[PDB]
């Protein structure tokens, strides 16, 4: 016997701002981050940018009225910082708030709740400029700022807040692979950037428990379980380390304001560990969160990894199936090929048991609710003659998920809610417009961006059942 | 680029009253529960019990002069209950307390620092005849009155104190399999003394706290950590599964009072849970240890078990090699052989690195120091002419296991010593007097007392200069 999802279970969807809005320059937008480095040449896969992207900064109403059909119990967004300060710091830009006021009050015209994501990588150029941005203590101030603006804004209607979106995606990939902004490839500076996010954080959270008193706040992390390749002991050793290196260094600051001191003395060993300072354990201890916020996709097999074996390995962005290649940390872990499931093409292991076990193992250490902040399939779709996409691919990829997550439910795990990624195709980051992950199709590709018409695909009417009857028919 | 042990690494040996000290109905000494068990025909191993053992309790001086010329730094032994309260809980046999007063003495002369273990499986036979000793919460009282008694009379020269040795073991060996005194086989009764075992550990901790200000006290666990088969997804849940269900359904109630969610869940679902009074988890919550006393001699590695799979399985009492079975929980996981690692003649594995595993995995989830309580080989040894016993397999077993000792220092685990199992050689509790952990060898075996001489194993010389050169030389 299951238990039932609770009454309230928060259904969800998901989408962040640079992915959707466009109107990159409407309205008093500042330039952001991802403004400036996806028109860099070969950032970006076939160089889209978010310009226009699928234009929801204008369609938001039809886009929302797309929510109430599905009969969405929650849409998670993100508020685009440069709109709200086009300098980051400065006067606030009244145009900008008074959009997502006009999104939140469409959103409760509704009846769908909002989930308010503070921070989804779009940092204003002009922070980087004027300071480094995440490299800086002055984004401390500033980030909270620009919180707090919009707490006293929408904290009356907005229940639910996330803190940093990923922060452990956005700082590796912009200061450690060079992938994201600032396309920095320095060690050092990862951990100094990372650990200044931290601080923003528990500022925040914080900052949220005067502000909104009655309000549920906390980070969303991009959670890829380890797994030990097999019982050798070596391959064990490597998944401890690589859970505690690529897990605990994240949701540890979270749930308990401390670093894990394994990957602490390691990281000292070698002069990479961040510059403390006083006060710093004091604040990251003081700020406990609601839940913990989980975006989920995949989980990593590791296994050892000789001092002079693999580092960096090929990222698949193109979806020809079957070349990404192993990364790992030289001495502590490798990720190697899951021979018992399947892939996507773009190489991501599809291992919705793996959910279950990451639900388990975060309520299991940190005994916290857990709100899945995002999980979906990226595929490519392929539109029919009358208006049909037939994405089975992707209701069998969902419907496993949440089947996984009422049994990790049963087993006692608190999960407030699900929110798939994404509710309409939008703009992949570093793979276009053809890896899609929308119940809602949208009429563009990275070619061609004929006219950004929305298509319910098959999966909108699965999921659409799902919340009529509260989970119990998937 | 190896952390060196500490000045004052506790290097130590270990031994248990009812398997070393014979003289069991001498100067007032009470009936225990393993006295009455033992003589019951089938119980043991050909028979054998504790009346003789190796007669430690006549000739402690002789082996107390072995420690010192061997160098130990700490001796972990442990008070038999019965010698003490006769009667479990009446007037106290004061030529009980001056046996161990006499070895305590005997121990600081020589400059060893004595570890007391309060409980190692002894409880008198009259607290099972009126009340059936651990299934009755008058055993808190009743353990707290010893255990205090001995606070009174060491606290001012023993400073390492061990409250519950293997609680995970004797309980469960004794309620659920039947292989300990009572004799039970029923997870109901062994999940209700399991938790009055809990509740005894936490008062005793409370009461240390009182009359030994600055002493240092924990639980000892029978550690096994678990391992996933491979990296199937079923695998790990079942790997999940067994951690929690074997390994953090005591140790979160140790370091955190509070037992872990999904295997409470999973007892609640078949009455299997224990009856909590009020007030039984303000007392378990109140109890911090100074440390985690870790008792540990092998990993387990796990796959997925159906609801019609594998329970109970055959454990080697004999030393045929090859004759252990696979155990587990019918619907959460099975053990299966690794086929990464040797094993014993009575098939236990052999994994020096399942030790540092084990150790960080205490420290990353507790942050508790650890007192490694026991560890060891148990083997066939040949007495040769001459009277040596050459146990080479003994010192690389050992050698090992302190070397990933090290590296888990290294690491960041707080590692108080390391008491190896055991001092000199001893009667198994199941397995008879063949199966010898000893540094130092001693003249009997199954059959007969022959003479009781100790004679030094050629891993007493190597532990002799472990303990010189600190672990820098192994
Ligand atoms: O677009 P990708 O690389 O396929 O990832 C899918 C999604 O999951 C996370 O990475 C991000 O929070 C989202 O913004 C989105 O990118
Ligand atoms: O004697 P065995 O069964 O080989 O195990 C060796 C040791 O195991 C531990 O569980 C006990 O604390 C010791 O008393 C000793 O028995």
């Amino acid at each position: 016997h299951l238990k039932p999802f609770p009454p309230e279970f928060l259904w969800g969807a998901a989408s962040a701002a640079y992915q959707v809005e466009g109107a990159w320059n409407e309205d008093g937008k500042g330039l952001s981050v991802w403004d400036v480095f996806a028109k860099q040449p070969g950032r970006t896969f076939k160089g889209t940018n978010g310009d226009v992207a699928v234009d929801h900064y204008h369609r938001y109403q039809e886009d929302v009225a797309l929510m109430a059909e599905m009969g969405l119990k929650a849409y998670r967004f993100s508020v685009s910082w440069s709109r709200v300060f086009p300098d980051g710091n400065g006067a606030v830009n009244e145009k900008g708030l008074d959009f997502y006021d006009r999104l939140i009050e469409e959103l409760r015209n509704h009846g769908i709740e909002p989930i308010v994501t503070l921070y989804h990588w779009d940092v204003p150029q002009a922070l980087m400029d004027a300071y480094g941005a995440w490299e800086s203590r002055r984004i401390i101030d500033d980030f909270d700022r620009y919180a707090v603006t919009l707490f006293q804004r929408f904290g009356d209607r907005v229940k639910y807040w996330v803190t940093l979106n990923e922060q452990n995606i956005f700082i590796s990939f912009g200061y450690r692979l060079g992938l994201h902004p600032p396309g920095v490839k320095d060690m050092k500076r990862m951990y100094e950037a990372n650990h200044i996010a931290n601080l923003a954080n528990a500022k925040v959270i914080q900052s949220f428990r005067h502000y909104v008193p009655d309000g549920k706040i906390g980070p969303s992390f991009a959670y890829s379980p380890m797994y030990p390749y097999d019982s050798r002991p070596e391959n064990v050793l490597a998944f401890e380390n690589a859970e505690e290196f690529q897990n605990h260094w994240w949701m540890d600051v979270y749930a308990w304001g401390m670093y894990p001191q394994a990957a602490w003395n390691y990281l000292e060993s070698q002069g990479l560990e961040p510059t403390v300072a006083p006060g710093d354990w004091e604040l990251l201890q003081a700020a406990k969160p609601d839940f913990m916020g989980v975006n989920y996709y995949q989980t990593t097999t590791v296994e050892h990894n000789p001092p002079d074996g693999v580092g960096e390995g090929v990222m698949n962005t193109t979806g020809k199936k079957g070349t990404s290649t192993s990364s790992g940390i030289p001495g502590l872990f490798k990720t190697v090929r899951n021979p018992h499931v399947d892939t996507t093409n773009w190489d991501w292991a599809i291992d919705p048991v793996g959910l279950r076990i990451g639900l388990r193992r975060i309520a299991n250490r940190y005994q916290l609710p857990i709100l899945i902040t995002e999980n979906g399939l990226g595929e490519f779709d392929t539109l029919e003659p009358g208006d049909i996409v037939n994405d089975d691919y992707r209701i069998d990829y969902l419907r496993r998920h949440v089947q996984e997550i009422q049994r990790a439910i049963t087993d006692g795990v608190d999960v407030l809610g699900y929110c798939a990624w994404s509710f309409t195709d939008l703009l992949s980051w570093l793979n276009g417009y053809q890896k899609r992950y929308g119940f809602v199709y949208v009429n563009r590709d990275d070619e061609s961006e004929k006219d950004l018409r929305r298509i319910k695909k098959k999966s909108f009417y699965w999921y659409q059942r799902v919340i009529e009857t509260n989970g119990a028919e998937l």
